[PDB]
This record gives structure tokens, sequence and C-alpha cells, in this order.
């Protein structure tokens, strides 16, 4: 039980003993690598505690597959779930630093990018902290995605630098490495099995990231895989010969698997790399799995047990090479026959949809993909067939014409043969969509509409098929993070409030808060919060975007992957339209139609994508112009935050007013951040997509300013534009009229405009219904401008959004998988 | 003060919570680490105390700058010297382990190849022993040179793997990293400075390891320099559009300077990748040594002090770059003027040369190096020219067909014009080791004779001119690794006999056993010892060539550089010819005329160097046909230990009769294995070249068997073959006829022998004088076989070869350095 003294001790010794600088002076860098290095003392010790009890108990355990973690910070949620913020503050104060300030120091882990990560790390939080034995299995990438600069000329890319230096959390296994194999070929031995050998052949090497549950000593691992090849195959010949990069060659090409996130894949370099990525996670990860399978099993070692102990979760369709990867394993290496393994995989294997559209489903070339894994591709022609059969089985023969339509959607070639048929240069693909819909117990979607659209449209004859495959599983955050930790004065409130602490644990609790939601006293404390997280945030831009704003402003935050879809395009031109109102105002007819604003967006434009990366440009040059018109003052501000990741999310989210979930309607499948605002008391301005639906409705419809066309009416309202029978409102010109004027300065964004602008034709045409939507978001915009002058009313707003949050709790969705999915019980870690 | 039960909980920390391996069980690698983190966690204790003295007392601070040190293992060196071997051990009894078992799990630090390294690695044993205050700077090499197999095909290279776990021994200093630039181009200020700018940046970061002297707590540094590249340098945009490789290249090209060790430099390329490793050496050091200085120096800080603050040492003609790069810093950057700049650096600079002949000192390409560091050419060029007006200013200009001799000889650049002469495509290069006589205060040679051959004929006229320049510093090696430690029977002898064990240290004390070098208890035991040490030789043997050896033969080893002119060739053909003779005997005539030999030949042949690798596989053939012929059993064995290193002759050498020290006489400069060999009661057969003189004075010329045409006979003696004057013995075609036959299976050895054959042409004719000094070499094999028969006899000579010694101890070296060349004083640790 370790105190605020013998912490002091421990981070002295790591300071000195374990040092990764000069001995001279204890600066902040120092400072924050002593004490991670501090804390992870402890997490060891439990991370032991549970690996021990985990393989003496033999239960089930669960791995969660995905290709992003998004980890963020360490530290704070690291002393936070063990329970000792308080000692570690003490220390460190004796050490003469503060603990913000050491925290600050420590990097994001850049192992991640969007929610499909950040699910994948709330929910190994969850897992952790409910006692529910799961790994998470991940690449270690060195390079993150990017890190995002802003400049005069918009957004900028560059390398992350999060290993520079190392990270303190992890743990390197060197006794954990496993052979992966690219490329080569495959015979038949004399014992009839299938051989796959030559090839390129390279080493997986297992880190271990200690993840801690909240008030227990559960510690569970996220695995993450380096790729590597051993010093020998570095070519001496070579280098000394002269050809220093060819020496290289081997290791560069096993190294660069592991270098950045979603590498670029226009290239057949990229596509293969990309290939490789996927592959890898799976193969080392079920390599490990299975290792861990055998070694638990000591003698009676039975293979139709192992879906009893194992269960693998596919994070959407990059993971879909575990299916025929553990076929493999259990057939050509375990030596059990097909049906046996296949029983084996399917009850295993699950699958999570993460799409709304099919065509955002991935698909491969097989000349591609066969010159690559070749044994894979066989296992996964032989998939086909079987289903092909089975196809034919049902449904019968006597329909051809219907059987022909079930065939082209349910197959998982595209451009292939049938094997036996009646039946009385266009590109061979492999779905790995359907793929995963066939080996897989179970296809969840992440929101109530979602899982029935992949029911009842995108994957519709498997659901009749087999309907008790489908199911949902709303997505979630979890509390620890996202209030408990990063929001210290609202925590301290709804602890008052709700009598107890345990509203972390048991965050049903929040609902307590609806009784007090007129209460003046809980209002002015929930405000006085509120404002306080707002101050740490005027510091912060101050820092980052060299902008000074006011405190007592609304905070009006879209944060989120710049993309036309996402319409960032649509809140600023509502921010353009009350601009050049204001300016046709006079100085009291602005303070009277406009409460202050601070809008602040946030998030990352795809490298290559050049109009996402001119709306950015664009953001900060509406900032700019607004910014320093001293007609303007305070009552507007516009800023781009650059480079918004976890940390970021966990400084704006606690500040907010009003968060913006603006997609064109019908197109999102969950969101997160929503659910985080949400928890924070911030209120939504937002379409009905994705889970905003669930959110309005847990929150109640009184306290979520919903706008513009629904899902149904899209089809429609494309329709119209493309017959020219869309007639756009003369506010929307207005603002177009007035960019055009080169009121945001010189750049000019005639193409910008461009793609909003004509009836047909790839990027032109309006296709995301921004001038559609934009009469009913202004409009919305106003009642919200109102709604924010009746404080009593915008702080009962507030509150019930917090007392609304509770269901999304990862807590929640993880008890979910638990039981409906993989079938896990809690172990306790005595 | 730790005793074994603290280490035991040491151990067991490192073990558990600084780890890097799997948490289960306590095998062998893992308890290597544990234990070398546990050593170290004392030498940081150590090295910061002793850092923190050096800082606040200010005094003199020697540097020495080495391209290579060969520091082997560190585990028993650090224990032992910190006075712990006794703990450690039992500690490791506890865990389960044995103290020796553990040691041998830890790779020896590929960081150098010679003996130029190994002088650099006793000299930091010595100047830490002896409390001196000084560093070592090297390059930290990934790969080292390489590692040696032994095949049926001879030898193979392999890239060392030292480091493919990393070093427990090593510290990051991340705070320590200086900018070197390569390339670009120089310009004026309106200030009237030199600006050097453009070209390539790069990195490099300082890797401390902690040097412990013997019972003392002077810890000093030997600090490496690795190369790289900030993250930021990767390029993204390359990455993603698919051209992997370009985008590592900035990096890529950053680290191969610490790749691997003399990389092959037949190409422009590699020459370039040597300029580059030995500019960061000078320039990384230099940077780090005047910042050291500064910081020393507070507010008082003056520029004609700091020679008397530091002293840099050239080990070799690598570090030449020192003195340009010192003028450069101390000009464009503390802006001092010329000649305060070049006082400063004669009085700081000092040089150490390794070779007899004028052709192995370095000379580099002018346009190429002018191209790579355009701003030293410069300073270069300044030199050479002040020196050209200083070689006129005195001799005068009356002899003028003698002062166009003494430029011709002394000028740093070759092939250039004079400035300003009185006169009444041959490629440009630039002398390094005639701008190392010029710019340094002290130019010594490695033994007396070695020492006089600089002054009399490599330097001669520059001798003539700065005579006080010239010097000796007869080389040595440290009694704590290479007595103490590697043969702790023998110490406990040594010990017995002299009374006290103050013989480590004050290590003159081993001529105490001259007056008992009859005494025949003490024969008994050193026999014993000699034994002892034979019978873990014959274990090793075994694992490593597959050869069971009895240990009741004569141990002959010939470990160093396969090269023609060490004659591995003349031992191998001695022993061919001893072979034949016994295959001409009767059982027991083999019995009267042979004592039972095991023939040990160890060393690495340069990759590319046709005829040391047919050398090599030539001895594993002869070992292969000799080893396995029941009709010579144990009367001789031949085996060629692969990859010799430290660790292998801290091994052979405790456990060898008579070492092999026979290059073609006068063309060694000093050795070092000689005096370790001596030290070890081995007796030496050799040339009088090097220290063979020093060892065979000191030790006695009645317990050393010399042989062969000396120094002065050389010249006559290739004269007399290029005239066919030469007769061979007719013993000499004996073998060679013998060869032919195919006696040692059926690889062909015509090409071999070929280069003992004619009496000219480049690879032909027996240059280096085998078959000349064959007769002279087998009779004097005769005389050893005789005088290992009178054991009374052999057990004196033995003892006396170790009582001759202590003038050979590394501290005796040290002292005279540090006195007469660097002028600092010991600075107690208390």
């Amino acid at each position: 039980a370790p105190d605020a003294a013998s912490i002091t001790s421990s981070i002295k010794y790591h300071a000195e003993f374990t040092p990764v600088f000069s001995p001279e002076r204890f600066e902040l860098p120092k400072a924050f690598f002593a004490t991670a290095q501090s804390v992870r003392d402890s997490l060891l010790i439990n991370w032991n505690a549970t690996y021990d009890i985990y393989e003496k108990l033999n239960m089930k355990q669960a791995y969660y597959l995905s290709m992003e973690f998004l980890q963020g910070r360490a530290l704070l949620n690291a002393i936070g779930n063990l329970e000792l913020t308080g000692a570690f503050a003490e220390a460190l104060k004796n050490l003469g630093h503060n603990l913000e300030n050491v925290a600050s120091q420590e990097p994001d882990a850049a192992l991640g990018n969007g929610g499909l990560g950040r699910l994948a790390s709330c929910f190994l939080d969850s897992l952790a902290t409910l006692n529910y034995p799961a790994w998470g299995y991940g690449l270690r990438y060195k390079y993150g995605l990017f890190k995002q600069r802003i400049t005069k000329d918009g957004q900028e890319e560059v390398a992350e630098d999060w290993l520079e230096i190392g990270s303190p959390w992890e743990v390197v296994r060197n006794d954990v490495s496993y052979p992966i194999k690219f490329y080569g070929k495959v015979s038949t031995g004399s014992d009839g099995k299938r051989y796959w050998i030559g090839g390129e052949d390279i080493k997986a090497v297992a880190y271990d990231v200690p993840i801690p549950g909240y008030k227990t000593r559960t510690t569970i691992s996220l695995r993450l895989w380096s790729t590597q090849v051993p010093s020998a195959d570095f070519d001496l010949s070579a280098f000394n010969a002269g050809e220093h990069t060819k020496a290289c060659e081997a290791q560069a090409n096993a190294e660069k698997i592991c270098y950045i996130l979603y590498p670029g894949d226009e290239s057949e370099e990229g596509k293969i790399l990309r290939l490789k990525q996927q592959y890898t996670l799976c193969s080392a990860s079920l390599q490990d799995i299975i290792s861990r399978f055998e070694r638990r099993s000591g003698d009676r070692i039975k293979w139709e047990e192992f879906p009893e102990k194992v269960a693998v979760q596919m994070n959407d369709t990059h993971p879909t090479l575990c299916i025929p990867e553990l076929m493999r394993i259990l057939i050509d290496l375990k030596g059990l026959n097909w049906n046996e393994a296949w029983n084996i995989t399917q009850r295993t294997v699950a699958y999570t949809n993460h799409t709304v559209l099919p065509e955002a489903l991935e698909k491969w070339s097989y000349e591609l993909m066969q010159k690559l894994l070749p044994r894979h591709v066989e296992i996964i022609e032989a998939i086909d067939e079987e289903l092909v059969h089975e196809i034919v089985l049902k449904y019968g023969s006597m329909d051809l014409n219907k059987l022909e339509e079930k065939l082209t959607t349910m197959r998982i070639l595209e451009n292939f043969d049938l094997p036996s048929s009646v039946a009385e240069i266009p590109p061979k693909k492999v779905r790995m969509a359907n793929l995963c819909v066939v080996g897989g117990h179970a296809v969840n979607g992440v929101a109530e509409i979602h899982s029935e659209i992949v029911k009842e449209e995108v994957f519709n004859d498997f659901y009749e098929l087999w309907p008790e495959k489908f199911q949902n599983k709303t997505n979630g955050v979890t509390p620890r993070r996202w209030i408990r930790f990063c929001n210290p004065p609202l925590s301290a409130i709804i602890t008052k409030w709700t009598g107890t602490e345990d509203w972390v644990l048991k965050t049903e609790k929040l609902a307590e808060l609806q009784k007090f939601a007129d209460n003046e006293d809980l209002q002015n404390e929930w405000r006085e919060a509120k404002r306080s997280n707002k101050i740490k945030v005027v510091s912060f831009l101050k820092e980052k975007t060299g902008y000074s704003v006011v405190p007592d402003a609304m905070f009006d935050i879209q944060v989120k992957r710049i993309h036309e879809y996402k319409r960032q395009l649509l809140n600023i031109f509502g921010i353009v339209y009350r601009y050049k109102k204001m300016k046709e105002m006079t100085a009291a007819e602005r303070k009277t139609n406009f409460v202050p604003r601070v809008c602040i967006f946030g998030g990352k434009a795809f490298a290559t994508y050049v109009q996402a990366k001119r709306i950015v440009k664009f953001i900060t040059d509406v900032g700019a112009t607004i910014n320093h018109d001293p007609e303007i003052g305070d009552l507007l501000k516009v800023v781009f935050v650059p480079d918004y990741n976890v940390s970021v999310a966990e400084l704006l989210i606690p500040a907010s007013d009003l968060s913006e979930h603006i997609s064109t309607a019908g197109m999102e499948a969950s969101g997160t951040s929503n659910m985080k605002f949400a928890m924070n008391g911030c209120i939504q301005i937002g379409t009905l997509d994705g889970a905003n639906v669930e959110i309005r409705e847990e929150v109640g419809e009184e306290n979520f300013f919903l706008f513009g066309a629904q899902a149904h009416e899209i089809a429609g309202l494309r329709k119209e534009r493309a017959d020219g029978k869309f007639v756009p409102d003369e506010r929307f010109e207005e603002v177009k009229e007035f960019v055009r004027s080169g009121a945001f300065g010189s750049y000019n964004y005639d193409d910008l405009i461009g793609s909003l602008e004509g009836n047909e034709g790839f990027g032109r045409a309006d296709y995301f219904l921004v001038g559609k939507d934009f009469p009913s978001y202004i409009e919305c915009q106003e009642k919200v401008d109102e709604a924010y002058r009746d404080q009593k009313r915008w702080t009962t707003m507030s509150i019930l959004n917090t007392a609304g949050s509770y269901k999304f709790s990862s807590d929640r969705t993880i008890h979910e998988y638990a039981k409906d999915i993989w079938n896990i019980e809690a172990v306790e870690i005595a």
C-alpha cells in the first residue's frame, strides 16, 4: 500500500538508476519518465498477478483485434485507476514539480486514428475494470498516422515522434517472437498435408502495454507486435561492397510493416504493405493465442474445447485473415480435418461492422492476395465453394433466376466460376466483409439503426440465411477517462449530488442528477465547473493557435476527421453567415442578436484529399479575418486547434457548451465523441444519424438541437438536384458570394465553392446537401443562440445531457459483448 | 556496502520490474540481464560521484579518441573491480544459478577489432584504477566488424547480434546530442567570419558505458556516439506515395555511419562513409569536451586555459580531423584568431602512431575531402602553408635542391603548388599522418624500437625540425582483466607466494616469484593451475570445433588477424612437416621424437582477402586430416577456434603453454597478446619484432624461443629472391609437395602454394620469407619440443615469463602518458 514518501523514493531511484538523461538536475522531461517508470513498477505487479491467475484458472479468454488503438496518455488514468493520484501529486510536490505539468510531458501513444481505435481503448479500460479476462492485440506503429501542423498554408503532415526517446509504459518480451511468412509456394507431402515454404520470413516481437482496471487489480494487456528480422540477415557482403541501401533491404522490408498506420495504398507497393500489416496482426496474434491455449491445456489438450477457451473479435474487416489463418494452423499444423477446424474457427471468430455503405467494405485483388498469401487463398476458395453448395442446398434449384442473384451477392470470390452449376476483362476480387460474415458466429453493428441496416441492407441475404448471427452492440466510452479523470470539477459535483463515489463504476447513478436539474445551487456549481474548464482551454488556445479568446462565450466545437461528408463546410458556412449579418449591423445591434461564441474546429485531413485540406485552409482564414476584425472583438472567435488527439479531446470536451455532429444524415454508424460530450454536460447540435438518435432519445429531445433532412429523404434530395428541381436559399448564395468577394483574404476559393455548384460531376453538385440542410442548420443555430440567453434553461439542458449519459458507458457495451458474444465470466484477482 | 542477500533482492527487482522477457521462470538469459542491471545500479552510483567531483574540481581531463574499443565482456570485471564477485556468486546461488554460467550469456561488446581497440580498453581500466580523470570517446557500432563462422568451406562472415536484445551496461543520454554536418558550402559574413551552411544535417547522441576502477570509486566513461536523425525527417509524403525505400533515406544515411566498423572502402561510397565516421567521432567528441569546458569555466571562461584543462589523444590517424575541427570551432564559433586557436589546438592534441611502414599511414582524395568537409579543407591548406613557410624560414633558401626535397616529404597536401616559391595527371591527396605530426604537441610510438623507427625513418625530417615532439610509450595490458580475473588459479598462487594481494595494483611484486622459480612446491602448484585452465579449454574446444583433445599435451596457440605477414602459413607448415615425419615412423618412434601437442589457431580473415581466407580453409583441412588420422591419435591435434574475441582470449591465454608471434621480422610495432600470454606463464616462440624484443629482454632470453632473420636482414633477403640467389630447404619443398599430393583432401591448394613460388609478381615469390625463415623455425620448434620434456626447466621458464611481466602492465603505460603527455593528476573520489 504505497504512500507518498515511498513513491518519492520510487521516483528518485528510477530517475537516477534507470535513467535516460544526463545526471544533472531534475528537469520536467526527466521527471516524467521517472514518474512513469515508477507507476509501471505497480502496473507490473498486478499485470503478473492477473497473468498468473488467468494461467492457473484456465478459463475462457477473449482477444480483441484492431488495427488501431487510440490509447492517448497513460499517466493520469494509470495513477487514477490505481487510486494513487493523491500520493503521486504529493511525491512530485516534494521533488519540486506539480502533477499536471509532469503529465503533460507524455506524448500521446500514436497507435490509432479515429473512433475505431478509441472504441478499442475504452473497451480495454472496461474489460479490465470489470475483471473480464481479455487482451487487445495490435501493431506497434512507430510514426503513428501523422502529426498535424497548422501553418499559414493550412495543414502540413509530419511523422510522429512519440517513440523518439521511447515509451516508459511498454515492456519488451524478447522470448515472445513468432515467424511470419509472405509470398512463397505450397506443395503436398507424402503424409498428404499441405506445406507452405519459401517466400520471405520475418519475426514479430511482442510488446506489452499494461491496462489497469479501476479500483481492481485486474491488469490486462494490450500486446503490440513489432516486425523485425534477425541481425544475421544484414548483408555484410553488400554493405562492404558499397551498396549500403541494398544490405539494409531485408530489415527495412520487415520493419516498414510497423512504420505508419493506414499507409498510402494508391501504389501496388502500398496495397501489399497493407496486406502484410493485416496478416502480421492476425498471424502473430493467433500463434500467441494458440500457444497459450496449448500451454494451459497440459496433456488433456483437446481442440474441440478451443472455442470454449478462446474468442477472437475482429474489429472491422482488417483482421479478416484470422478466419483463413486459423483454418491453416488447425489443418496444416495441428492436423485436424476440415469440418473439425471450420467448426472450431466459426465458434471462435466474431465480426464487428462499422460501416453503413456497401463499398466502404474492403475487397482485395485475387491476383495480389493469391501471390502473397497463397495458402490462404486456397482456404478462401474452399469456404467460397462450401458456401456456394449450402446456398444451393437451401433455396433449391427450382428458381434458377433467384439462385443466380443470391450467388453473385453472397459469394466471397467476385468474378469467379461456380464449380458445378446449371446455367440452363472484369477484375477478380475477394470480399473480406462476406468472408467475415461466413466464418464468424456473430456479426454485430454498433448502434440500433446501424445494426438494423446491416441486417436489412448491407448483409441482406446472409441475414435471411443465418439470422441467429446478426446483433447490435451500441458503442460506449469509459467514464473513467472521459469523466472521472478528464473533468475533475464535474466529478466533484457528481460525487456530491449522487451521495457516493460509486458512479465511476455504477454509472447509472448519473441519472439521479435528473431530480436536481432545476436546483439553483447545483446550477451555480455546474456553471462554475464548466467555466473553470474553459479557463484552461483559453490558455491552451493561446499557446497553440496564437489566439486570445474570452471564457465568457459559448464554446462551439466540431472536432472530427476533416471530411466533406462530416460537413465542417456547413458549420463554417453558418459561421460566415453570422459574421456577414454582424458586419451589416450597428455595434449594439450585433450585441442583441448574437451571443459571444468561440467556434472551435479540430481534426485531421487525409494527406492527399485536396478538398478536405482546402476546407482546413478555409477555416483558418475565416478565423484570421474574424479574429482580427476590430468590429467583432470578442463577440465571435474562430480557432482551428492543430493536432487533435485524445489529449486535446480530454481538454476541449470538459470545457464545451455545444458540440457539432452534423454529418449528412444517415451516413454515420455510431460516433463516440458525442457520447463523451454528453457525459460532460455538453449540448449537441446534430443531424439524425448514428447514435445522435440514441443520445437524443436518452437525454431527451428537449435537450438536443436537431435539424436537417433525415436518412430516408437523402435519395430523393439528390434525385432533385440531378433533375435541377433544387432551389438554393438566398442566404446560401449570400455566403458563397461573400467568399468570392475575396473577403477572407487573397487565397482563392473558387474550386471549393465549385464542389457546391452544378447538378452532376464527381466533385461538383454539393452531393453532401450542405446547401439543402443549410437553412434548417442556421435556423437551428438561432434556437441555440436563444437558449444560451436563458441560462437557467441552458444549465438544465446541460445537467440533463449528463444525466442521460449512463447508457453510453463502455462498461455496458462490454458487459453485452461479454455475455452475448464471447461468453466470459469475471475473474477475481484477489 | 551491499551483501549477498541485498544483491539477491537487487537481482529479483530488475528481473521482474525492469524486465526484458516474459514473467515465467528464471532462465539463464533472463538471469544475466537482471544481474547486469543489478551491477550497473552500483556502477551508476560511482559514475555519478566521479562525474560530480570532476565537475566541481574542474581539473585537467584527458580524452582518448579511438575508432575501436575492444571492451569484451563487462560482468566479471565490473563485479571484480567493485570487489563483489563473492556476494554476486552467492546471490546467483540462491537464485539457482552459478556465476560462470550467468557470465557466459553476455555477448562481447562488438565495438572494436584488433589490439588498437584492446589497448584503448586496457587504458580505460588503468585510467580508472589509477584515479586519473580521463574518458574514452568512440562510435557505438551496431553490428561490430563481423562474427566468424567456421564452415566446411572455411570462414563465413555475419553481422554481430550483440545488440539484438540491447546492452544492459550502457546508458542513453537523450539530452546529449550534437549536430554533425556534411557537404554544403562556406561563405563570409559582414562580421568577416566564415559560415558553413547547407549540406546534410544529422544528430549524434551520447551513450555512456561506465568503467569501474579496481578497488577505487573512480568510475569514468566510455562515451559512445550513435548517429541518427529526428523523426520529422521521415518523408510521409514519399512513404504514402509508395516509395518506402526513399522515405527512409534521410535516417538510413545517418544511422549507417554507426552500422559496421571499418566498412568496405573499395567504392567511393565506402570512402565517404569512412570520412563520415571519422568526422562524426571528432566533431561530436570535441563539441562535448568544449561544452564541458565552458560549463566548468562559469564566467571566468578563458580560451588560453583550455589546453591546461583539456587533452585530446588521437589513437592513430583516424581522429586526425580533431585538429582542423578544433580550429574551426575556436575560430568560426568561439571567434578567436588563428594564432590563438592554433596554439590552443597544438597544446591540446597529441598523436599516437601504430604503424611501421609509411603507406599504412592514411591519405585522402583532396577532391573528396574538400567536397565533404569543405571548411576543414580550408583550415588544412592554411596549416600546409604556415608549415611550408616555416620550413623555408629554417633551412634557408641557399640549398634549393634540399629545400625542394624537404617540402615534398613534409607537406600535408600531396601534388599541390607552393604559394610563393623560387624554382630558379597525378592525383591530389591529404596526408593525415603529416597533419597529425604538425598539429600535435606529441608524437609517440608504442615500443622502444618502433618509436625509434618513427624518429629516424617514418617522420624523419619532422624529427629534425621538432625533436621535442617525439616520444615512446610502450604498450601494456591490464593485470585486472588479464590475470586477476581471467586466471583465478594463477591469481591464488601469486597472492600466496608474493605475500599480499597488492600485486593486482602494485604489479611489480610479480618479480618476487623469481626467487621461487626452482621451488618444486610452487612448480607443482603452477602446473596444477595451468592444467586446470586447459581442462576448461578442452570442453570449449569440443563445443565449438567438435574436436575432443587431451589436456596432457602442449597447447600451441597462434591467435591473431589471419594475414600472410603474420605467417599463420609458417606455423601450419611446421605442423605439416611434423606430421609427415610422424607418418614415416614407427608408433613408438613417433612417441620418441614428438611431444603431444594441440595446435590452436584463431583469428579473423579480412572478408575479401582471397589468400587469408584460403589459409584459414587450409588450417581446417590440415586439422580434419591429422585429427581423424588414427595413426596419430592424441600425439597431434589441430583446431581452428571460430570467432576469436576478447572472451575467447580470456580462456585460451590462461591455458596456454606456448604462444606463436612469428611475423616477418621488423613489421610489427608492438603487440599486446604477447604481453597477455607472458603474464599467464605462457612461453613465446617468435621473431625479433615489436615488443617481442622487450618481452624477451625482461623475461630473459633463456625463457623465450627466438628464430628467423632480423629486421635489417629483410631488405637483402628479398633482393636475394629477386636475383634468384635463394635456395629453398628441401624440407620446405617436402611440405609443398606433400600438400600438392592431395594429402589434406580434395580442396586444391595450387594458388596458395603459388604465393610461395617465383621471384617476382604481386602475389607470387614468397615475399614474406616463409621458406627462408622456415628452417630456423622448425629447428626452433625442435628446441621447444625438447624443453617440454624437461618439465622442471619448462615450469621455470613458465614462472619466469610471469615474473618478467610487470613492466607490461598498462598501469605503467598510463602513468607515463599521464605525466609525460597529458599532464593530469590523480583525483580522489572519497
